[PDB]
């Protein structure tokens, strides 16, 4: 995997 | 964004 | 299956 | 708005 | 989850 | 939380 | 179709 | 489990 | 064909 | 992603 | 263990 | 894709 501190998806 | 053909998260 | 909206897994 | 203790989105 | 069509978090 | 004897996610 | 919450085959 | 005389998966 | 261990389409 | 012009599966 | 972001197995 | 001789997922 998770990438941008917001879990799966959304920001990578 | 998206990777995996399996839209946004799951396989990256 | 998902619960939670954050994907499989995590909060329920 | 916000919900979840998260912030705003990931858990509602 | 999500609502507002502006997807996760944002208007409700 | 887990359902399914095998962890988090997967089987609920 | 899929059961299981693990996609094609393996758990029904 | 299998359905289908496919194996696991595929056809239910 | 198939790719992925997922069978056909999906993750290729 | 996809291949063949079949969509996700199917033909590569 | 664990590979491709969708916990065991599935993608490897 | 398996490993282990156990299918898929469980022992790599
Ligand atoms: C090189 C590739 C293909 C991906 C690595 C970065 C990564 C793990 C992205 C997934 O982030 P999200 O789950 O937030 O989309
Ligand atoms: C190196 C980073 C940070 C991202 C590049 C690849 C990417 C855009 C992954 C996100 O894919 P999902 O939405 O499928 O998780
Ligand atoms: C009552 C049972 C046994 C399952 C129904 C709810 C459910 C489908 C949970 C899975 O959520 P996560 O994949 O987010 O853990
Ligand atoms: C009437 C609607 C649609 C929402 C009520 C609760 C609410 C404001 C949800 C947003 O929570 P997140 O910002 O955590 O997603
Ligand atoms: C049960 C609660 C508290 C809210 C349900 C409405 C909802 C699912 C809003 C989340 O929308 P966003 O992801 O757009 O913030
Ligand atoms: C009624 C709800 C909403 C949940 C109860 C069952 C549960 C706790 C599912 C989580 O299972 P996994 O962690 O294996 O996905
Ligand atoms: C009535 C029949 C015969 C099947 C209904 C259940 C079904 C659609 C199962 C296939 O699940 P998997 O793809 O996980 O093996
Ligand atoms: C009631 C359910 C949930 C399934 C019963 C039949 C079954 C065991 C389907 C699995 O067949 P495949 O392995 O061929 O997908
Ligand atoms: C380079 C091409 C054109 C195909 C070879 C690899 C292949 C056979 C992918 C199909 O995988 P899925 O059936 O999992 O989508
Ligand atoms: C690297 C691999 C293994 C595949 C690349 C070509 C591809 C993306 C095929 C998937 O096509 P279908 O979705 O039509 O099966
Ligand atoms: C040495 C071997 C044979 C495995 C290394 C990679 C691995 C740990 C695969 C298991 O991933 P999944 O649980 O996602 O299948
Ligand atoms: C390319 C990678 C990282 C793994 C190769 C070995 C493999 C396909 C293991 C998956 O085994 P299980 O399905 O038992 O987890
Ligand atoms: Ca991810
Ligand atoms: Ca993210
Ligand atoms: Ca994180
Ligand atoms: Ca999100
Ligand atoms: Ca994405
Ligand atoms: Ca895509
Ligand atoms: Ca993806
Ligand atoms: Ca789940
Ligand atoms: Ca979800
Ligand atoms: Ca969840
Ligand atoms: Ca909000
Ligand atoms: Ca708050
Ligand atoms: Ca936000
Ligand atoms: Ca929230
Ligand atoms: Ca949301
Ligand atoms: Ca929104
Ligand atoms: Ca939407
Ligand atoms: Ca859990
Ligand atoms: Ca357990
Ligand atoms: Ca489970
Ligand atoms: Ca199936
Ligand atoms: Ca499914
Ligand atoms: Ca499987
Ligand atoms: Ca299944
Ligand atoms: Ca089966
Ligand atoms: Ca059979
Ligand atoms: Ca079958
Ligand atoms: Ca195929
Ligand atoms: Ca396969
Ligand atoms: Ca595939
Ligand atoms: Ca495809
Ligand atoms: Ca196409
Ligand atoms: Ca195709
Ligand atoms: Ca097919
Ligand atoms: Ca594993
Ligand atoms: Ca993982
Ligand atoms: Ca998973
Ligand atoms: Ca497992
Ligand atoms: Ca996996
Ligand atoms: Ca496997
Ligand atoms: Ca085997
Ligand atoms: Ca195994
Ligand atoms: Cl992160
Ligand atoms: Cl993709
Ligand atoms: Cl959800
Ligand atoms: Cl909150
Ligand atoms: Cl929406
Ligand atoms: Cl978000
Ligand atoms: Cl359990
Ligand atoms: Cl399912
Ligand atoms: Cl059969
Ligand atoms: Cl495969
Ligand atoms: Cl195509
Ligand atoms: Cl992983
Ligand atoms: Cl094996
Ligand atoms: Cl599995
Ligand atoms: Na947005």
């Amino acid at each position: 995997x998770n990438a941008x501190d917001d879990g799966d998806g959304a920001v990578p």
